[PDB]
Order: C-alpha cells, then sequence, then structure tokens
C-alpha cells in the first residue's frame, strides 16, 4: 500500500509518500519533496500524484486558491482505484502552528527514514514538508 | 460533435446537451434536464456528464467564495486527460431577478428554433431560470465556433 499526503499550495506545495506494509504492522517513509505548480496546477498536480501511483492520497483541509486543487485531485481519481481522503490540518495563533510542525517533524522523522541529514540539507524550509509529514502521520494513525 | 453545458448548483442544477454539424454550420437541441445534486454530488455530476458522452464540457465561471467552484474544478479534474475539453466561460446587470427574466425570455423564444420541442418543454418545467441559463451558456460557447 503507498500513501501520498499533500499539502497543498501553489508557490509552495509539499508531497510525502509513505509505503504502509499491512503484514508488518510497519512504515517507512520513501521520498518527501518540495514542488512547484505555478505553471499549468492541473498538469503539475497530475504528474506528481501519478508519479508513485498511490494507493490513498490525503489532502490537507483548507475562498483559498487550493479548494480547486482538491477538488481537482478529486475528480481526478474518481473512477480510479485510488481514494482520495481530506484531513484537518495536523492551537495558539495561525503562526505557532508552522513552529510546532517543524518541532514534531525534526523530532519525529528520525524514526521513518534513517535519511534526517540528508532532508534536513537540501531543504532548509521546513514548513510546507513538515505539514505532510504530520499529515500523513495524522491519517496512518486511524489504520493502526 | 457533442456539447454539453451545464448550470451548476447543488440543489438546482442543470444541464443543456446541443450536437454540433460543424459541416453543415448547423445546432441541434437534445436534451435539457433539470438534475439533482444533493446526494453524493460527486457520483450525480459523473453520471450526469458521462451520460451523453460528450466533446466537449461548457461551465459557468463561479467566484472561489462560492460552493460552485468545488463542482467546478471536480469536473475539470474529472475529464482531464480524456478525449473531453472542459471550457469554463463567462455568464451569459440588475439584480439576479432581472437576469432570470432576460435569460428566460431569450430562452422561451430562441428555443423553438432548435428544438421543435418546446410546448412540451414549457409543461414539464415551471421553473425556467436555469434551464434558460445552461441553454444560452451553450449558445454563448458556440458563437465563437
Amino acid at each position: 500500500m503507498i500513501i501520498c499526503s499533500v499539502d497543498i499550495g501553489i508557490k509552495n506545495p509539499a508531497y510525502a509518500i509513505f509505503n504502509y506494509d499491512n503484514t508488518s504492522n510497519t512504515i517507512k517513509l520513501i521520498a518527501i519533496e518540495k514542488s512547484d505548480w505555478t505553471k499549468n496546477w492541473e498538469r503539475s498536480v497530475a504528474r506528481d500524484l501519478t508519479r508513485y501511483n498511490p494507493d490513498v492520497v490525503i489532502l490537507e483541509k483548507q475562498a483559498s486558491p487550493n479548494s480547486k486543487i482538491i477538488y481537482f485531485i478529486k475528480g481526478f481519481f474518481y473512477n480510479s482505484n485510488t481514494k482520495v481522503i481530506v484531513r484537518n490540518p495536523t492551537g495558539g495563533s495561525y503562526r505557532n502552528r508552522a513552529a510546532a510542525s517543524i518541532d514534531v517533524f525534526i523530532q519525529k522523522i528520525s524514526e521513518y527514514t534513517d535519511y534526517k541529514n540528508d532532508i534536513l540539507n537540501k531543504y532548509t524550509k521546513l514548513d510546507d514538508i513538515a505539514n505532510s509529514f504530520n499529515l500523513g502521520l495524522s491519517y496512518m494513525e486511524s489504520l493502526l
């Protein structure tokens, strides 16, 4: 089973891709990447989602130009075999949320990837990365 | 060529289906029906759009603050990379009731040129707002053709 969580944005989208092994009840992080959806966001989203052929897609619940992406994905995976689930954002002011997410990320990712240093060196801004990672985790917590 | 114009609404959706013959430069109305998208709007929209297998789909432009852009972009994703083109068109002044009145007048007087089935269309559907809207939207698209 392949899981695709997506922090949705135009200038700063991000996606985390997990592999779910129901046999071993374990979870392995495959890849988190920062994307760009400013030039033909439709084709960019289709590409980025179908790249790894996911079994389930997790979208962050958000008048914003991102609900169009939510429903574009919903229509794009409707007649397919991929389930699209929209989840709530994974307290305080809205500005504190990104800091809490980055802390939880930098402290929780080491259990899943073993590739922490290169992820931190490649991507300096950890907002959307942390958001997608925590969104995927919050979905999979309901599974186990 | 089959053209599908869609007046978008949850409790009051409507769709007009035209047949476009580029050879004869003529246009024939096939069917206009009022739909219901209150129970699983996703399945309802997929059903109503794939019903006649259209070559092009015409969608009404809606603001992001309206609960209908979700239907717009659901359709866009639903027909993406397919052989059906999805085009969003502008609404075909004053109050919404004056807009609907002008649309109903243009509809009730212009449909007879295309369907020959005016009397039964008027007898079946009493409220003509969204029906007229979808018909005029399809016409406004084909005028560009």
